[PDB]
């Protein structure tokens, strides 16, 4: 019944918590990253890393700090890829080994309409027309935004480059899948070319969860 486990393969352990349990602490090496942060930010940072460390233990990796790189990206141990996300009512993480998968991204959002003006900032004109044609009963605008965030999180670890909202065209299928088509240069750091990603999505517990796994070559 866990949301991340429903949209990623069994080979990628995941862990999620819906509240901030009492008594958690960051590892000493992580404390400087949130020393001057408000309580809401300290709590999501600490709880998501407790989830990541649980998933890393399933891979046989013991307790390790998860620091942030120059573009805010989490810095995983050698031979590990992963992703983390937090929203009100959700903290989650997923990790995998580089010999099984190339990259993973996840994102969680509340299942509600986007705030005013956000859809115009994140969607291509063609995506807006596509969302209007989808069946009634799902907040397609919020699902599109969620899928764009997951696209960036799967892309950045492979390219080390920015990806704007206008740089990817996402097509959502009501069956719980989506595709992301990259509209800019897709040269990856390993010499290969990224052009498209396949994603999965689920709506449950008032939340939307999207995931992309970039598979082994
Ligand atoms: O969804 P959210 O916005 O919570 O994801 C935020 C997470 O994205 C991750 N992230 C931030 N920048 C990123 C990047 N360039 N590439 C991949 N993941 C990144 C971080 O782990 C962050 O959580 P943290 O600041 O607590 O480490
Ligand atoms: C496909 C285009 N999507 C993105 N480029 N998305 C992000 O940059 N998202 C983001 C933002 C901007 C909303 C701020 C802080 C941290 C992150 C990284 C998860
Ligand atoms: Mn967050
Ligand atoms: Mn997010």
């Amino acid at each position: 019944d866990q949301l991340i486990a429903s949209v990623v393969p069994e080979l990628l352990p995941s862990a999620e918590l819906y509240e901030d349990p009492p008594g958690l602490e960051p590892l000493p090496e992580e404390e400087p990253l949130i020393a001057k942060s408000v309580a809401k930010r300290r709590n999501e940072f600490i709880t998501v890393r407790y989830c990541a460390r649980q998933a890393l233990s399933v891979l046989g990796i013991p307790e390790v700090p998860i620091l942030k790189g120059d573009k805010g990206q989490p810095l995983w141990p050698d031979g590990i890829v992963g992703s983390m996300t937090h929203t009100e009512g959700f903290r989650g993480a997923v990790v995998g080994r580089t010999g099984e998968v190339r990259s993973v991204g996840i994102d969680a959002e509340p299942h509600d309409v986007l705030p005013n003006g956000v859809l115009k900032s994140i969607a291509l004109p063609v995506e807006r027309d596509e969302l209007d044609a989808l069946p009634a009963g799902t907040h397609w605008d919020r699902l599109l935004f969620c899928a764009k965030e997951t696209t960036y999180k799967a892309w950045f670890p492979l390219t080390a480059r920015w990806l704007g909202f206008e740089d990817a065209h996402i097509t959502i299928d009501p069956d719980g899948t989506f595709t992301s088509r990259i509209l800019v240069d897709g040269r990856a750091n390993d010499g290969t070319v990224l052009s498209a990603f396949d994603g999965r999505w689920i709506i449950d517990k008032g939340l939307i969860l999207t995931a992309i796994v970039v598979p082994k070559l």
